[PDB]
């Protein structure tokens, strides 16, 4: 997250870290056994880390759980990042508490100008590299479809939306992928892609979770 702030330990209790001997992507806890993340984060060997704040120190309130199943959307296209969504089933159910809690899926899609919270352990620099230890937060609005398509002509599908700031300086970035975009207590986005980070007129692009609610619920009911 570039231009953001230190969230505060366990203030984003649904945020997870996906780990393979290092943090590589985020995700969101949507019930005691299931996490949503981005398809482009898919790997073998994933450990889900819940209740994290500093990803480099064991502080308390952490739960480390292996992934059992990792379900990439069948129509994921890795060249376009259309359908950039994955479900991950935990080996065991997490213990939910004030520090470790699920986020609700949307009933309706969000509209333009809705303010959301994006969070992650990704790069904090637009130009260069600097990974945080502790979780970073950014409040960003949903842009209009118009401004989103004018920023990325031909590359925005019905399953995406833009969020952020056209002036630059505030965005998600590498390592934030897969994490939450929460608006009025509902999971509306997943950190997906963009052109660089925090660059002017190139806002971040997010998977529009409201298009996937039926798919999420049908897949989970069968797995
Ligand atoms: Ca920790």
């Amino acid at each position: 997250i570039v231009g953001g702030y230190t969230c505060g330990a366990n203030t984003v209790p649904y945020q997870v870290s996906l780990n393979s001997g290092y943090h590589f992507c985020g995700g969101s806890l949507i019930n005691s056994q299931w996490v949503v993340s981005a398809a482009h984060c898919y790997k073998s060997g994933i450990q889900v880390r819940l209740g994290e704040d500093n990803i480099n120190v064991v502080e308390g309130n952490e739960q480390f759980i292996s992934a059992s199943k990792s379900i990439v959307h069948p129509s994921y296209n890795s060249n376009t990042l259309n359908n950039d969504i994955m479900l991950i089933k935990l080996k065991s159910a997490a213990s939910l508490n004030s520090r470790v809690a699920s986020i609700s899926l949307p009933t309706s899609c969000a509209s333009a100008g809705t303010q959301c919270l994006i969070s992650g352990w990704g790069n904090t620099k637009s130009s260069g590299t600097s990974y945080p230890d502790v979780l970073k937060c950014l409040k960003a609005p949903i842009l209009s479809d118009s401004s989103c398509k004018s920023a990325y002509p031909g590359q925005i599908t019905s399953n995406m939306f833009c969020a952020g700031y056209l002036e630059g300086g505030k965005d998600s970035c590498q390592g934030d992928s897969g994490g939450p975009v929460v608006c009025s207590g509902k999971l509306q986005g997943i950190v997906s892609w963009g052109s660089g980070c925090a660059q002017k007129n190139k806002p971040g692009v997010y998977t529009k979770v409201c298009n996937y609610v039926s798919w999420i619920k049908q897949t989970i009911a069968s797995n």
